[PDB]
């Protein structure tokens, strides 16, 4: 039984303004410091969390892009 579940969010997707910055920091340093993260999260008006995430969700792509690296292999069946 839903209990409250109240509250209005701000935004779900990143805005050109937010990206332009986020990327700017990702292009200079993939692993920023607390000071850097705080600044942006405070500038782009976003929660330090979103910042840390975007960085992970974005970088994680390096793998989805047929990362040139031989490791081994594995199967991936489906369920019903």
């Amino acid at each position: 039984g839903s209990s409250g579940s109240s509250g209005r969010r701000e935004r779900t997707t990143f805005t050109r303004a937010q990206l332009d910055v986020l990327e700017a920091l990702f292009a200079k340093t993939r692993y920023p410091d607390i000071f850097m993260r705080e600044e942006v999260a405070l500038k782009i008006n976003l929660p330090e969390s979103r910042v840390q995430v975007w960085f992970k969700n974005r970088r994680a792509k390096c793998r989805q892009q047929q990362q040139q690296q031989q490791n081994g292999g594995q199967s991936g069946p489906s369920s019903g």
